[PDB]
């Protein structure tokens, strides 16, 4: 590794993870399942009506929105959703523990799994939590890779599970 490859794990973080793991768009758009979604990863709702979305946005903005957000409120949606995952894992008895054992990298990667899924389905993966309580990290990986969530969508979820077997940045390397 050269001085600036050393430098990169500085550089990371649950925000950049979830960035590049979710992009970003100004403009409300479907996700790969087909959910309406905006900004950093903000799912709006799962209904297919599109009223329904625009009404959640701007009940999120607190403005008139017509369907379009700037930079600056797709990063202040971003920073609710991230600590609304972190509180969701924190207060859970089931997650927590597992949370507490991981080292910082797995942390975020943890964060990032609640992030998409939310508390109550990824809390349900019981043999990948038992996994990574006991540092099995590719039998966790593996199993990973079995779920639904990965399997749906691929491309969202394939650095998330390589994280929790590395506990480290490298999926996020070289975009
Ligand atoms: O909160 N957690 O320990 C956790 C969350 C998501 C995936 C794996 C572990």
């Amino acid at each position: 590794p050269t001085t600036e490859n050393l430098y990169f794990q500085g550089s990371m973080n649950i925000f950049e993870m979830l960035r590049i793991d979710e992009g970003l768009r100004l403009k409300i758009y479907k996700d790969c399942e087909g959910y309406y979604t905006i900004g950093i990863g903000h799912l709006l709702t799962k209904s297919p009506d599109l009223n329904a979305a625009k009404s959640e946005l701007d009940k999120a903005i607190g403005r008139n929105c017509n369907g379009v957000i700037t930079k600056d409120e797709a990063e202040k949606l971003f920073n609710q959703d991230v600590d609304a995952a972190v509180r969701g894992i924190l207060r859970n008895a089931k997650l927590k523990p597992v949370y507490d054992s991981l080292d910082a990298v797995r942390r975020c990667a943890a964060i990032n799994h609640v992030f998409q899924m939310g508390v109550t389905g990824v809390a349900g993966f019981t043999n990948v939590l038992r996994m990574l309580q006991q540092k099995r990290w590719d039998e966790a990986a593996v199993n990973l890779a079995k779920s639904r969530w990965y399997n749906q969508c691929p491309d969202r979820a394939k650095r998330v599970i390589t994280t929790f077997r590395t506990g480290t940045w490298d999926a996020y390397k070289n975009l």
